[PDB]
């Protein structure tokens, strides 16, 4: 019934080749999910732990993928709340000690124990893989597992981040990048959660999509020449929150001078060795607050996975075959980084 | 090494006898402590799981007790965070699902699979008990067990009671109740937190009791006839917040009559088949606030665990042998409830 | 210019006579404007202080009314903010003393010098009141200001409320009483600000309304045995909150045993010498709240006046004559107001 | 009765020559009093302001100052809760609007009218100078008007910023500067409010000091290497928060990186064209939060006022003439000042 061999997409080497292969089927533990993936997310991150970038060092042979949605198969005889059958997701945070200061205020993420799927644990590049009972987000029956996918990683990351920045029905939202896979969904969570949502973006057909799908203001900053001056004027003081989820430096800092006074910018776009240099006269005498955001915990997970269950916020995917992967992470170097990936595992 | 069998005080019937006699040492699971228990504190509640006033059915034969401090002395494959010889804390949660909407909350207490010590699951009154590896509080090392064990209950609560309070260092908090078991661990845990304290009890003794405690006014409420009266004019206004740890009717609802404006008044006490009845016009007028507050988490007993390990609440306790037990559960009855009760398994 | 007699309905003795008559103009002091009413909402505590059900004596002979929208004709000496031809908004809360530590800290209306409208101070039920300058919302030019007048104490207690209620976007909230006056803008303000929507009511054309405006799960009072249980299966657990903006004290009880684990029960409605009872073994073990909410501060108004101006709440309203008052009255107390009744005070 | 000239020191062109010399005295506006200031503190942004370090341009010629403690010797005809005799505290924020959505809030001192004590409105480095009667602290009869003086700027500053930290009782907090004059009363508030209490400062008895006022854990910016690490270690893995109250750069930057994880940094401290870099990678993955806090509003000052009057703070002071000021700026600068100056007026 449960098959000893399957597909993975391994790699052997730091920075290496990309062999589609037959790879065992791992065991679980007491405490794990069997879970056989059925349409894993790719995004960049799963570009960096293959090159090894981060100083981390990765569990060569390494399954790499992190936004795994699948169906549990089987279990180890302690798991809880779980019956064969549910469907289940596998995100970033595989694991953690559960037993530390952090892991039980919900911040599991900055736990020193943390288990991270394709990096650290084996993630879902595979038909077949295991998990952490506790950690797995809880999908509920009825939900395209391929459409899903994406909201397990970009989803819930961007919903705390909403809430970390700390707003109230009727208050502006800026989204700074609000056209690009982060942006589209932050500004649908934005909707739902009664904000009003302002975007900032550039460039060929990226407003009519912003309009699409709710957005009320959008600055086009290859037109825009002064930014946080459109954004003052369109705010009537500054957004109260800001989410940054572009890729830019530049746009980051001046996120720190359209934000409102006692408002609160937020950073989740971690550009590579950027740093955020904030004008101290500027961000004392407005109050104004500078909050970074990681990935979500499991209530983020449940809550942000609810608004998706109401059809409140959709992913523009589109899918591939798991033996295709190789060209995906070559055309993320190429520069065709432009919609967002799923992957088949049957293909 | 580890025994095969062991003491403990079982029971074979809801409301029968209570032999303390050799048992079996019980297997840990992979999720579990095996904990040589030293000390077990003691309070009503344990009176009231054996005759069966509560209604969800007991785990006969069962050994009460919820308030185990002792020694990590084996595990099960899969714990983590936990080294043998470590210092373990047994509560009266003993395990939750870790799956549903309340434990990914900290609310592990409202769960419906709540696994609780000394009345589903075999508790404290034993030389050896099983505990969830997560839940376990970690105590750390050199903390006197036999003190601690009164930390384990009465005081996660009072000082979970007191953080639901929702106060800021300065304001005035009053104890109704604040020379009892409870009432004078609220008091210390208050002082240590920044808060303003006032008292409320009666009789031989109880305010000489209080002051050498920190408490700043006390009021006598077998002399002082018009309570709420002298609670207004104490604090200019009425406490800010309120912990109710009375085991009478009539104070918890003068509460919503001394408690200030914008404040909170906080049920911790559960006299039999009590009710508060507010008048609605004066906690609308007042803007009032009315919070039940059960055990803590695991957050909240690391916490309170701190301000011991601080030396800053003290229990006045009075060990005992757990042969002595049915005795202890005799003098409940009796009336005798005087002072803090713990027991050493050793005798 | 500005005139000096006008008219007025007028009680001489509590639940006395309403007298619809020739009355003086008032003149404001330094610190208040003058403003000719148009429009006033009628609401239900007008109601309860002209029948005298609550402590508080009124100020015989008293004109009630605090739903009072119109515009400055006039001002005293010190007035600051605010030109002649402005439009104003006469609320319950007249004035305060914008100087002791509530009104420091936004509770204005639980200041013990509170002036209140239609209570203390003659209110907006004739063609010329009097405001204080400080706390009078200022209404945008081109408001329909037959239409906002409900906003002024109806949808910015409820609006405060939902605040109180500490609920996310996502969440349950019941509203009890959910096509009353409060009831149906309650239900707008919570689509608006991401909330899941269950109401409670009864009679002709009520249902109807809920639906029309919003609601998702409609529980008639007069066909539904077991209320509590029906908001218990369709929340899956409890309301995460319930507004209580009934006239009923059975309402009010079972909203202590349909709220959820961790849920809060926010007061509001004020049945004459009404209590409420909760079960104290219940609210401590699911750490429920149960939290009283006045009115509205300055912020308050300010906010839930911008979601009125947006679009996304209206007062279902029908315009009559001042000289109408008592048809009102006799058919608010009846139940049979759906929605909302202002008076036109020139008829 | 009220005399004509009046002692003070004033400065013509930025920073110009301190002339302590014969002036006016000053008019009270309608909604102002005239204050007999009998000392003021001295402030590190009076510095900044007569060497023009801030973008504002001050108001030439200038009369800085805005820790002033006096009795009311007169007021305007619209001032309200106030006699003549009562004791007065002029703060850096003088006035504000008392009517947009800032103000509204709290947050009065990020108002865009607000006008500053010893920057745009002659301050209290004279022995007559006006406030505005609504924000202007009620100092209790029988307070030492030299000694409360440094509570007017030092104190409610700190105060807030250690709420705006989101501590509590038993969590660390690192005082970068704890023996300037807010560092040292930032201590004491730090103390007072349950938190475990850090510093890192520098030079001549500022250990010495720390020690005095209640300082745990110091750190000589002197000795030390390794600041970050040293922090690092005696919190065990970093500070809940930290307050910036130096007026270096350097500083700053290392406050980014000593926080704990969820920890807060509160800006504070302004170095002239300062700026907060930080490491985006780094505030992500730990979620750090960076916050500005400026001054305290009423309410504020209220709270940081009683902690005063019940002992628990004390700001270490040496009281000189006003014509002693150029000592001051001399020797504030050299970072020789260990708590603070005031300044008798009559000297
Ligand atoms: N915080 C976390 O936990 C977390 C998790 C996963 C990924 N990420 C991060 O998310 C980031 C964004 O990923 P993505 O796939 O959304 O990017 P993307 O390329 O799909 O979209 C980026 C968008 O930013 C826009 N942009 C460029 N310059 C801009 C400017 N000055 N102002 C506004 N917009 C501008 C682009 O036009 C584009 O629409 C990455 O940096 C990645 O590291 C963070
Ligand atoms: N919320 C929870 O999670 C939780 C957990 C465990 C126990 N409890 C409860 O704690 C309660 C108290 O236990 P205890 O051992 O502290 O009681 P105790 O008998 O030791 O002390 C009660 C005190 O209340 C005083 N008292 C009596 N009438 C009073 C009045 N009118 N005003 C003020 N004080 C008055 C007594 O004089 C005494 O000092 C029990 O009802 C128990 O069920 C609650
Ligand atoms: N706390 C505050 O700040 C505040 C502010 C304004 C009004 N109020 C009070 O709120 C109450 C309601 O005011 P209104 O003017 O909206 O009243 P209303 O009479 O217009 O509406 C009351 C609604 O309650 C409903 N109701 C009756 N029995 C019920 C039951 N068993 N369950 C559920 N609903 C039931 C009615 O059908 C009706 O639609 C009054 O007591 C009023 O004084 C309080
Ligand atoms: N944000 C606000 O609301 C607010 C309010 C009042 C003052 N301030 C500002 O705060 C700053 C401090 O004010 P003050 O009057 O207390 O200053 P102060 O000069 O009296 O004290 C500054 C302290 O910083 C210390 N210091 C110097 N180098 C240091 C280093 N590398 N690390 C740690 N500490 C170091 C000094 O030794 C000194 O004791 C000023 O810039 C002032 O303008 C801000
Ligand atoms: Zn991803
Ligand atoms: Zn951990
Ligand atoms: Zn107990
Ligand atoms: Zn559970
Ligand atoms: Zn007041
Ligand atoms: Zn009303
Ligand atoms: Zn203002
Ligand atoms: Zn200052």
């Amino acid at each position: 019934s449960i098959p000893e061999t399957q597909k993975g997409v391994i790699f052997y080497e730091s920075h290496g080749k990309l062999e589609y292969k037959d790879i065992p089927v791992p065991k679980p533990k007491a405490n794990e999910l069997l879970i056989n993936v059925k349409y894993s997310g790719v995004c960049h991150t799963d570009l960096h732990a293959w090159h090894g970038d981060w100083p981390l060092p990765v569990k060569l042979p390494l399954v790499g993928g992190h936004e795994g949605a699948g169906v549990v198969v089987g279990m180890g005889e302690n798991v809880k709340g779980w019956k064969i059958g549910d469907y289940a997701g596998i995100k970033w945070l595989n694991g953690s000690c559960m037993a530390c200061e952090y892991c039980e205020l919900g911040n599991e993420s900055n736990c020193p124990h943390a288990d991270l799927s394709g990096y650290t644990h084996d993630g879902s590049f595979q038909q077949y893989a295991t998990a952490d009972a506790v950690q797995a987000a809880h999908i509920p029956q009825g939900t395209d597992l391929a459409q899903v996918a994406p909201i397990l990683c970009a989803g819930i990351t961007v919903y705390k981040a909403l809430k970390s920045a700390n707003l109230m029905a009727g208050h502006w939202v800026a989204i700074s990048g609000a056209a690009g896979g982060l942006g589209s969904l932050a500004v649908q969570y934005a909707k739902a959660m009664g904000y009003r949502v302002l975007g900032i973006d550039g460039g060929e057909g990226k407003e009519e999509l912003f309009r699409s799908i709710g957005g009320e203001v959008f600055i086009d900053f290859t037109k825009e020449k002064d930014i946080v001056g459109a954004v003052l004027k369109a705010t009537d003081g500054g957004a109260h929150g800001v989410i940054n989820v572009s890729v830019s430096e530049a746009a980051i800092e001046a996120s720190t001078r359209y934000v409102r006074a006692n408002g609160t910018t937020v950073l989740v776009g971690m550009p590579a060795g950027a740093k955020c240099c904030s004008d101290v006269f500027n961000q004392v005498v407005k109050s104004i607050s500078i909050v970074g955001s990681y990935v979500g915990n499991r209530a983020d997970t449940r809550e942000a996975l609810d608004f998706f269950a109401r059809g409140l916020v959709k992913s523009p995917i589109k899918v591939v075959g798991l033996s295709t992967l190789p060209e995906i992470y070559e055309k993320m170097e190429k520069g065709q980084i432009v919609g967002r990936y799923v992957v088949d595992t049957s293909k």
